């Protein structure tokens, strides 16, 4: 019963950057270290935060309940920017669109699963979706008792 969930609360991007670096991610490969949270902007997703080396960037992917457990959400577009040419902002209108209307439906359905407690395994699948996406589980950064998900959903996901 003492026991922790695996999973951060509320955390924001200065800690986020903060405990990639603990964990000496920027010189691992890319996923090597990751920590998964609550996201902050669908709550009932999980979004897993990693360090790129590509880019020299941290990034996220956010994961949702579906009928057959956790899988990854539908990709936001690109982030705007100022140097963007009219034909990347054609197709932000059009990727945003298709976003909003999958993200909508994958949301709700997120949800619905996320408010009752299923007598069905959940957790083995929120592991396997991460394998699917090549994530270093060893590397797995773990959060203090404060740190961690107040999600009842959560309590076993230890
Ligand atoms: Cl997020």
């Amino acid at each position: 019963n003492s026991k922790i969930p695996i999973i951060f609360g509320l955390i924001n991007s200065y800690q986020i950057h903060n405990l990639l670096e603990q964990h000496n991610a920027k010189t691992k490969e890319s996923k090597a270290v990751f920590l998964i949270r609550d996201s902050s902007t669908y709550p009932g997703l999980l979004t897993i935060s990693y360090y790129c080396q590509e880019q020299d960037i941290v990034k996220h992917i956010r994961f949702g309940l579906t009928d057959k457990g956790w899988k990854t959400a539908p990709k936001p577009p690109h982030e705007p920017l100022k140097s963007d040419s009219p034909e990347i902002k054609e197709k932000y209108t059009l990727d945003k669109i298709k976003f909003e209307r999958k993200m909508k439906q994958f949301i709700n359905t997120a949800k619905k699963l996320f408010e009752q407690h299923i007598r069905a395994e959940s957790f083995k699948t929120l592991i396997m979706e991460l394998k699917i996406h090549e994530f270093n589980l060893e590397g797995l950064i773990k959060p203090t008792r404060s740190q961690a998900s107040q999600e009842k959903h959560f309590t076993d996901y230890v």
